């Protein structure tokens, strides 16, 4: 994040905002970094921001001590993503390729409300702050719907945990599988919502990209649409 | 903070919570570290937490770009202090000597509301989240009222900035002096409030310590009262 100059408070409209949307529980770091690189090649000051940037040091406690930590850790995801966008995209006019946009955090609170880890009153408070924060951030310019199947997410996650490339964030194998499945199910509904909101809701000025196709064809399609934005 | 093991998510009622309250714009790091050391000497797992632990990387923008950054940076102070207390004090039962408690953050939002940097609607949202967060954190056990005069805060700050021991967080000398004076004035009112709330409000189970006396006498008085808590 220091190499990407994400946290520079020095002097400098907004830049461009590209976001993946889907249950990327094992991450899309290669895709967002390759995409940001292609935008740099075209002349943009572009950075690919993986969710790991927003992992609070207390992240594991959201899953092992959910009734206590899910609310404040969800506030953290929203707040840190907000600040990073407000500084890099809005204030400094940079081009952001995000693993997840500010529109998708509320779904993760909904999951914890349904399990009882976040109370209805906590959710109402979250929604009031989220409304004020999101009103200051532009909608993404290009949203790419990419929701992999849970079995694939879980195979990738299991290999990464076994090889030590990321910590075991969940308190049991079953809890890992359950959270990943709950997020997948919620993302199927959110993606149906996206198709409506892009046509008849608040995203009419945003390009919504859905993918057909090999992984090479998918990267090529996303890159072509993102490059339409580079000035 | 790594030496103090502040961010350990491993396995383990709450511990003890001692807080200074006042316009410590130049910091009370020596006092809180000496006090935490005295509690360690008596056998407590005690740590002194200065406000620098909660300085967001974007802190300077609260003062140079207040209309955009004061709201989310104030959310950050509240949230990070909340999480640190929820983990260290509540979950892990450690003894926390805080430069500032969770009860004092709202005053800093009030300052930005009065200047127009935070809107009334943003403040209402902040208050709703703050109420939910604070309901999960015990009141401090010992609160020490220490509000130095602004001229002293500013002399200390000027020397620290000139010697490079901390960054210049403010966009002009006048803005630094103005914020420090506004915080001092608000803290005089908050300290009047504290004297009422300790007797007839929500702090009746807390020891409120006010200081007469040399700096040596002040440290000795605070240390004696904090040591009454070490088991
Ligand atoms: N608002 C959010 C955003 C992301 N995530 C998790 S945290 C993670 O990146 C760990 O690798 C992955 O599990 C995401 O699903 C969340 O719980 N809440
Ligand atoms: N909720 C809060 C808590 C602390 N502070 C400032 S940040 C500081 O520590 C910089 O050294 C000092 O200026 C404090 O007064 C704030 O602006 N808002």
């Amino acid at each position: 994040a220091v190499e990407q100059n994400l946290y520079d408070v020095g002097p400098r409209g907004p830049g461009h905002y590209i976001a993946i949307s889907g249950n990327t529980a094992a991450g899309k770091t290669t895709l967002i970094e390759t995409l940001a690189g292609s935008l740099r090649a075209a002349g943009a000051d572009a950075v690919g921001v993986s969710e790991r940037v927003f992992h609070h040091r207390y992240l594991k406690l959201m899953f092992s001590a959910s009734a206590d930590f899910a609310f404040p850790i969800q506030l953290s995801f929203m707040l840190e993503r907000h600040l990073l966008l407000l500084d890099n995209l809005v204030r400094r006019g940079r081009t952001m390729v995000m693993e997840r946009s500010h529109l998708d955090d509320a779904m993760f609170v909904r999951e914890h409300v349904a399990s009882g880890a976040i109370t209805a009153a906590q959710q109402r408070a979250y929604t009031e702050v989220s409304g004020e924060l999101n009103a200051r951030i532009p909608n993404p310019d290009l949203i790419v719907l990419m929701n992999p199947e849970p079995e694939l997410s879980l195979e990738r996650l299991a290999r990464a945990e076994a090889e030590g490339s990321r910590p075991r964030e969940f308190p049991s194998d079953a809890a890992k599988r359950a959270w990943v499945h709950r997020w997948y199910d919620l993302y199927q509904e959110l993606h149906d919502d996206y198709r409506r909101r892009a046509v008849d809701g608040d995203l009419r000025g945003t390009e919504l990209l859905e993918l057909d196709a090999s992984p090479e064809e998918k990267i090529a399609t996303v890159t072509a649409r993102a490059r339409s934005l580079v000035v």
